[PDB]
């Protein structure tokens, strides 16, 4: 029962398929927003989310923005979160971006990441634009 | 032919497994270090370490401090990293953090995460100790 309006990304290798099942949100209102249930790989042992997960988290949800905007593979150059509450087992989280600004390809993005009601970060990434790379369904260039 | 000084980090669940296998430094000079080398599950699938995954690895290799220091339960409260430059499958990936302060249980630790004479990732984190736990070796408590 996948949350109204989110479908599960799929992975095959890599970072991201470690850290999964992630949901993207839906092309139109909140396409921003990516999505995690908190699932026991993701938690600490003890019922809650690791912080740790929850900045990777925060990492592809803020970048989201850079890939839906322009379709550029990009690289993090800086990465602020503060902690302001955390996340227990079979949580639904969700993360979102606003671009603020962006110099000579280096892209500024506030973000929030929370579950319903309480907010568990707030903070602020820098993603640097590298290069076009082939569009994805729900991408401006697509 | 694990780099000498580390011996691997052992879990059977949550997300210290999830991102490993980790290292961590034997007792003495260099405690304080943990390790990884880059695996495929730890790339962005195009042979380069994912910044997610190099945050948190620094999520856990400056923690480690207070579980060195302390055998406290913590949580992190802040995280900031600034990404210099990247890693490559097979590369062998360090971390630590210096403990600068404390203020009512707020442990503030500058942090360097480097491959070789590489330094990947420069920050600092802000940890909260919560309470004494079981004692694991190596730290202090033990």
């Amino acid at each position: 029962a996948i949350p109204e309006g989110f479908s599960q990304l799929n992975w095959s290798r890599g970072f991201g398929r470690q850290i999964g099942p992630l949901f993207e949100h839906r092309e139109g209102p909140g396409q921003a927003r990516l999505a995690f249930r908190v699932e026991e790989h993701h938690t600490n042992g003890l019922g809650n989310c690791h912080g740790g997960m929850l900045m990777s988290f925060a990492d592809m949800a803020w970048g989201r923005i850079i890939s839906l905007q322009k379709s550029y593979s990009w690289v993090t150059v800086r990465l602020m979160c503060d902690f302001l509450s955390g996340a227990k087992l079979g949580d639904w989280v969700e993360g979102e971006g606003e671009l603020i600004s962006e110099e000579d390809m280096l892209f500024t993005v506030r973000g929030r990441i929370w579950a319903g009601e309480r907010t568990l970060i707030t903070g602020t990434g820098v993603f640097k634009a590298l290069s076009a790379r082939k569009p994805r369904p729900g991408e401006l260039a697509y």
